[PDB]
């Protein structure tokens, strides 16, 4: 498992999925290797977005080892291109160059050298599949002897995040550091095609390393690593592929089942005061299938003194290529404390201060109120035109609808609330500490809602409370408990 | 006189001529004002060529006052444009820009801003009469409040050398500092059209200040300021315009006349040992009209133990627009110790390191031996094409002829010799300490050689020795001594 992962000191290839399993293990693996190694060598972690680089830097702590934590583009720029470009190509080339991602697309590698030599800027390649900065960095290393000496002397291992999005030119540099410079590589990626890719992503180079590489040591990560063992056993029994991984335990305490005989508010009081299996001071969230089921529970609790705020699923809450970025644009529009730098951190690459000012100009048109649906669509196209990303028609309408109304404001609110209620689709992504669900929502016999039920069960982190509303739900438990000869998988009050 | 010049603390306009009178007074005026002023304000001296700026910095000494000594282009770049361009035009414009003089000519002021904003370089104007850097610097001062505050706070007086070569845009900035910022200006220039002009020179702006400016205080400099009073009196009596300025002295000791009765070498021994009016340890130089007259004197002295090296006038020794620069190109080719940076210092403006490497590439073709007359002409055109200067046909042939032969090598030699012999045209420029001439060379009755004789007399600095070979020469002295009632103007041995 994870203990076997961190012990390996060689080239490690990690398959990460379900989210957050990659980030926590990455930070723990980095800080553990820093404690083992006392020599002068440092580590280098590279992330596509600037937020992930800042997220890793905050958890690691002091970087007195000289460790580099930053963007993929910022790494090759500050460590390879800028220091040794004059050594590789002569004194004609500048080291005070400014890289602009959006401007100055060129057709050939020879053309881009002239933009850097004469126009004093570092422009991107026109083809999204070919990266000019990494082609330049790899070229500089082969031309410059000092460049190869410095990289070997500075870093002994390099950590790479989200490797499935790396392009071929970006992939060539990483393999060049491992094959020629003999630098250890810790690779984290998602083998599934998924929904999120960098504009020049090719999953085959990552998939090819899993199939034909003898140097790397392959590992895998559990999807529900953060969930406790008792919650994992209750979640995995509903899907046939997941039933094999769980192991039975002599005593089960985290998953509680209680039949709904008293009103909904009384069940909440019973679990909080009579058995104290749920703490009122800990965050508590309740699961529903539809928005109406959440409203009636929220209104029933306001009468009993319980205070709650309910997050609804927005039109943007849909598996689309630009869903993650579109939500961040909404968070910058809705919230005043959300800085433009926080929005730029979500954008791939380390944008310059001048490029940030141009993107800020496009979005400032959305900060004026009551300017109708047509202008919101053009600002959105103008925004994504600079990023060279086309926008889905339903993604545009979903973005527009959220901008018009204040209905989905708290779903993108920066503030955090202790007690909430969310829909199964509302928080498909984020995870909660303790969750209560009801059985009548999910049809378990024909597996229509088993995927929504599996998501519902995996959201809870410490304690999961299940209400046995449906007899067919309880029958599917008792039937499969006999197939697997499981005496206890649930704790009933 | 000069004592009246340095005492004035206001705006001073100086008319300088005959050479070297401008540089010595400029350094003395600067260091004297630094001693008078104890406050934090500094001075700023600007010269067109980098050699003149380095020449002033060496004589001044320590610049702990923060005084700026450099090029006109380097002044507006480091003090106005680079610090306050972002304040004047916004954060879009860079402060790490690189100015290239030869590349990126543009037609309109708006076009050059885009080259600086996007292409990150500072290019020159296509029209030689219009300067873009000074148009940019003046524009930045009007746009930026801090820029005006810094210039007033830093400098209380600004010294300007060779003002007749300043263009109109360069002239507008200097007047803007005097009229708006109320900064004292010490201006040195030559009112005569002369032979040497910067490619965008307009003498009218300098001439216009002499005619219509009430703020400036006009002054004049003597042509033979370095020569002693006795030598000045002997030189000025031959030309009618010059006879009025000299004043008689009761005793004359510097100008010696001796009739040539003994051989030439014996006259040299007689003056050195019998009267000791010439020191063998001091530099001694003899004047002739033709090259044959110098050879026979040089050969006659080698027999008597006297050792001499004779500098001949080169084909480049001719009043042409590019004579000064062409000689420096020869000095870089002939001498190995003469650095390429010394050649770049003679070029107008502060050339960048990359621009220096391109000029060095063009001249390196002349360093190979025996490559005939045709290739020398093309390298010369290629050299001056970068400087945007056309070359006279006779200037090209004069440059070529010197390159072929080693005959004129010592005339451009970096080494310096104590005892020499030079032609009247050989050292029309440089001045010598003690000079001996002969009377038979100059026809004084019809004033054919009075200009060459006046040059001959003005070369000597401390002691001048005249040989009375011609009776017509001595008669013209005695005749004019009676017209002016001068009892003594010459010391006869």
């Amino acid at each position: 498992s994870r203990e076997q992962i961190i012990k390996d000191g060689g080239n490690i290839l990690v398959t990460a999925g379900a989210g957050s399993g990659k980030t926590t293990i990455l930070v723990s693996k980095i800080e553990a290797d820093l404690k083992e190694n006392k020599t002068h060598y440092s580590i280098a972690a590279v992330t596509f977005t600037n937020k992930a680089a800042k997220e890793i830097e905050g958890r690691l702590g002091y970087s007195s080892r000289g460790n580099f934590i930053g963007t993929n583009d910022g790494f090759v720029e500050s460590e390879i291109i800028r220091p040794f470009i004059k050594d590789a190509f002569g004194n004609d080339y500048p080291d005070n160059f400014t890289a602009e991602y959006f401007d100055n697309q060129f057709a050939s590698y020879d053309k881009g050298l002239q933009v850097l030599k004469y126009q004093n800027i570092l422009g991107t390649y026109s083809n999204p599949k070919k990266n000019f900065k990494f082609q330049l960095a790899l070229d500089i290393l082969k031309k410059s002897l000092v460049a190869r000496q410095y990289i070997f002397s500075k870093y002994f291992k390099i950590f790479i995040d989200e490797y499935q999005d790396s392009d071929k030119d970006m992939h060539n540099l990483f393999m060049y550091l491992k094959d020629q410079l003999k630098i250890k590589l810790f690779i984290v990626g998602d083998p599934k095609q998924s929904i999120y890719i960098w504009r020049g992503a090719e999953p085959e180079n990552f998939n090819g390393l899993i199939e034909n590489s003898t140097d790397f040591n392959k590992y895998h990560l559990t999807s529900n690593f953060r969930c406790c063992q008792d919650i994992q056993n209750y979640s995995n029994l509903f899907n046939e592929e997941t039933r094999s991984l769980i192991k039975e335990k002599n005593e089960v305490q985290n998953v509680i089942s209680i039949a709904d005989d008293m009103p909904i508010s009384d069940i909440l009081l019973k679990l909080t005061e009579e058995k104290q299996v749920l703490n009122i001071e800990a965050e508590l969230v309740i699961l529903v299938r539809r928005r109406n089921q959440a409203i009636e529970i929220m209104k029933e609790l306001n009468e009993e003194g319980f205070n709650f705020i309910f997050i609804p699923q927005t039109p943007l809450d849909r598996a689309t290529p630009n869903a993650t970025l579109l939500k961040e644009v909404i968070k910058y529009v809705k919230n005043d404390r959300y800085s433009i730098y926080d929005l730029a951190a979500e954008i791939v690459g380390n944008l310059s201060s001048r490029e940030i000012k141009e993107i800020q100009k496009i979005i400032n048109e959305l900060l004026v109120p009551n300017i109708n649906q047509v202008l919101i669509n053009q600002v959105l196209i103008n925004l994504f035109a600079k990023l060279e990303i086309t926008l889905d028609t339903r993604e545009i309408t979903a973005f527009t609808e959220v901008m018009m109304t204040n209905e989905f404001d708290i779903a993108f609110d920066t503030n955090e609330y202790l007690h909430k209620i969310f829909t199964v689709h509302s928080a498909k992504g984020l995870e909660f500490n303790q969750v209560i669900i009801t059985a009548s929502d999910y049809n378990v016999h024909y597996n229509r809602d088993t995927n929504e039920h599996y998501v519902a069960t995996t959201r809870a982190k410490d304690k999961l409370i299940v209400i046995m509303d449906n007899k067919k739900y309880s029958d599917y438990i008792e039937t499969l408990m006999k197939e697997l000869k499981i005496k206890n998988i649930i704790k009933s009050i």
